[PDB]
């Protein structure tokens, strides 16, 4: 069964409450076409899980591991971030991606082929992000993710492939999991629409042919101790 800390709220607020993802005891599904929930700066819709302001600490300072089984349903073309960490002023510190773009670097790296590259990318200590490929997928396949932020040594493993690194540190950083379908298109790799409006991405959507996005998670564990 889904854990008390997603389905009580205990950790992770909901992003995203209609509708809720917890659609029985065990499952969770994520479907920001019909969420449509933003944040103030982004570029697209998400439906995901956020670790509470009033629990966060350093990357340094946090032992996590995120564990679910994750099921992708997508438009070719289609790109969305299915966990990340952030720091205090919203910058990246790791993102988990499934997408079919010509970004060039991973396995596939063919737009819009219906061939999703599930990819990681990882703020180095340096402050440069680091990107690597853990395997591909098509839309309606079933992978095992694993998030490991070992107080500042992030590990992610997917198909039973591993990448990690340590990050550059912040003092009250946050993971998310579940759907952020990201507004870009999958050729020139241009953000479409404008943060802070939400009509903008259900056009941008619309015209790139995003209609479907549906991430299912089953068997999911999350471990946090603090030092
Ligand atoms: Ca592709």
């Amino acid at each position: 069964t889904i854990p008390s800390s997603i389905t009580s709220g205990s950790i992770f607020d909901l992003e995203g409450d209609n509708p809720n993802p917890l659609v029985d005891d065990s499952t969770l599904v994520f479907v920001p076409l019909e969420a449509q929930h933003i944040t103030p700066n982004g570029n697209g819709w998400r439906h995901e899980y956020k670790v509470k302001e009033s629990l966060r600490v350093a990357m340094t300072q946090t032992y996590e591991v995120f564990e679910a089984t994750v099921k992708v349903e997508m438009s070719d073309g289609g790109k969305t971030i299915i966990s990340q960490h952030h720091a205090s002023d919203t910058g990246t510190i790791s993102k988990v991606y499934v997408s079919d773009t010509d970004e060039s670097g991973f396995n596939d790296s063919v737009a819009n082929n219906g061939i999703f590259d599930v990819y990681v990318r990882l703020r180095n200590t340096s402050g440069n992000e680091e990107k690597f490929a853990l395997g591909t997928m098509t839309s309606g396949e079933t992978f095992n993710l694993r998030v490991v932020n070992n107080y500042g040594d992030v590990e992610v493993t997917a198909f039973g492939n591993s990448f990690g690194i340590p990050v550059e540190d912040d003092s009250q950083s946050y993971f998310k999991f579940g759907n952020y379908l990201q507004s870009q298109d999958p050729y020139t790799l241009d953000k479409c629409g404008e943060a802070g409006n939400s009509n903008s991405f259900k056009n941008c959507f619309e015209d790139l042919g995003i209609t479907e996005s549906k991430v299912t998670m089953t068997n999911v564990s999350y471990t946090r101790e603090t030092n």
